[PDB]
DNA sequence: CGGCGGTACTG
DNA sequence: CAGTAC
DNA sequence: GCCG
């Protein structure tokens, strides 16, 4: 299926180097080449044929070139030795780039070192004492588990309380990184007020240990980001994403919260493309606010920016299957 | 050459 | 506002 | 990094 797969590794490599330095432009113009490789029919045989394929240009095409005749890619010798070590210090949740090249220049570079001697958020110091547990993708079956929590937490308050569990879940994927769950409400107005009663139902029964973004001074809170634990010996603490929102926002809350990511840039980019705007909340028209498109389901919003339904096993990009 | 998604917490 | 997150 |  990919037929490019030895040059794929080695871009991918390349990619997370430039995306730990906080070299992000560089970064995304990689990671649109790498997806456009696999999704290539056959194996690139020529730099002509590379740089006809959207994605490509003269710098990705001389690296798959390169790669193609020679066998190895040369840049991959000159990567900066700090990129492990930022790598490191990034995949602690709530640490990004910025807070990584900080700790590499205060001269940290095991996880010890910050342990011991950084300054941590509270945010960044959850994210340091559940690192491993954060690491690990969760078999779908765990994943479902989670969400039937919530759920049943939910319908507790008020059984017609809509939970849907949706990123990569949702996309169909046998094992999660975190799992995301949309709440509403088809009445239009019983999402509201939800997050005090399911929160402290969760805390009371154990589920939820940590809260990582949560203004629950806000009535109105529309999301909490935070961490679970399944009850029953040895369970991972995994992360959990809630968001509550309004029926009328229904089809592009669960657009947004069903991604991929690399998807909803795509179809945000698109419908800017055509004088529109696409949120979370709406598809929105004017736009010099503009005025929001009504957009019952998924469907409807599809249709709006003049593309056929995609299924969700079928939203990791949207230049894909094209 | 400049733009590259749009939004929402935290401090 | 910068940083990080979804 | 690539694209318009
Ligand atoms: N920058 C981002 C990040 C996420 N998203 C949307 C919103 C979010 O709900 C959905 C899923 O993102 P996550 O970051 O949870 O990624 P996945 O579920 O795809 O994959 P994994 O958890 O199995 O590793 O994608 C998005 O618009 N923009
Ligand atoms: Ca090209
Ligand atoms: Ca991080
Ligand atoms: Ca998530
Ligand atoms: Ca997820
Ligand atoms: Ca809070
Ligand atoms: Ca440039």
């Amino acid at each position: 299926t990919n037929h490019n797969l030895h040059i794929t590794e080695k871009l991918e490599v390349l990619a997370k180097a430039y995306s730990v330095q906080g070299d992000k432009w560089r970064a995304l113009g990689y990671a649109k080449a790498i997806n456009a490789l696999k999704s290539f029919h056959k194996p690139v045989t020529s730099y002509q044929e590379a740089c006809s394929i959207p994605g490509i240009g003269k710098r990705m095409a001389e690296k798959i070139i390169e790669i193609l005749e020679s066998g190895h890619l040369r840049k991959l010798d000159h990567i900066s030795e700090s990129v492990p070590v930022l790598e490191l210090f990034s995949n602690i949740w709530g640490a990004g780039t910025k807070t990584a090249q900080m700790w590499y220049q205060q001269g940290f570079r095991s996880l010890e070192d910050i342990r011991s001697q950084a300054s941590l958020t509270t945010q960044q110091a959850i994210g340091l004492k559940h690192y491993s547990d954060f690491l690990e993708r969760m078999p779908r079956e765990e994943a479902t588990e989670i969400e039937q929590t919530v759920q049943k937490a939910a319908q507790a308050f008020n059984s017609g309380l809509l939970c849907v569990a949706c990123g990569s879940y949702r996309r169909g994927k046998a094992t999660c990184g975190d799992v995301d769950v949309l709440i509403t409400h088809p009445d239009g107005r019983s999402h509201r007020g939800i997050f005090s009663r399911l929160l402290d139902s969760l805390r009371q029964e154990g589920f939820l240990t940590d809260d990582l973004v949560s203004q629950e001074e806000n009535g109105q809170q529309q999301k909490y980001l935070g961490v679970c634990r399944l009850p029953g010996p040895g369970r991972r603490h995994r992360r959990l994403d809630i968001i509550v929102v309004p029926y009328s926002e229904f089809a592009c809350a669960l657009l947004y919260f069903t991604g991929s990511a690399h998807f909803n840039r795509s179809m945000r980019a698109l419908a800017k493309t055509k004088g529109m705007s696409l949120s979370e909340h709406a598809l929105s028209t004017a736009v010099v606010p503009g005025r929001v498109l009504p957009t019952p389901t998924e469907k409807d919003v599809f249709r709006l920016l003049g593309l056929p339904y995609r299924e969700p096993a079928e939203r990791d990009w949207l230049e894909h299957h094209h």
